């Protein structure tokens, strides 16, 4: 759990894998960083998010936990502080290495 979580050993799993499975094993994946870019139509929306400066994408969604400290939230992350944070991994085009938003620890650094 650290930022744009672990994976190293899903790459070399989730890779292939079914929807159930996929699931089954599932890691809600993220953490902390910084991004700048935003996917909105006013709810649920998809974002861009990273760390130093390479990032992955997220998906910022209010689908069944209808959350907000979301991509808006995201939209207002600064600095001196930063994000914990985690979304699920999930199909993107085949079913692996996306971020589907949705727990947030989003504030401090430090």
């Amino acid at each position: 759990f650290r930022r744009d979580h672990t994976s190293d050993q899903l790459h070399a799993e989730f890779d292939g894998k079914e929807n159930e499975e996929l699931e089954a094993l599932n890691i809600e994946v993220a953490v902390a960083g910084r991004m700048m870019t935003r996917r909105i139509m006013g709810k649920a929306s998809f974002v861009t998010l990273q760390d130093v400066g390479g990032r992955i994408q997220l998906y910022v969604a209010r689908d069944d936990l209808p959350e907000g400290v979301y991509n808006e939230q995201f939209k207002k992350w600064d600095l001196g502080d930063i994000l914990g944070a985690k979304g699920k991994l999930f199909k993107t085009k085949t079913g692996e290495l996306s971020i589907h938003c949705t727990e947030l620890r989003l504030l401090t650094k430090a």
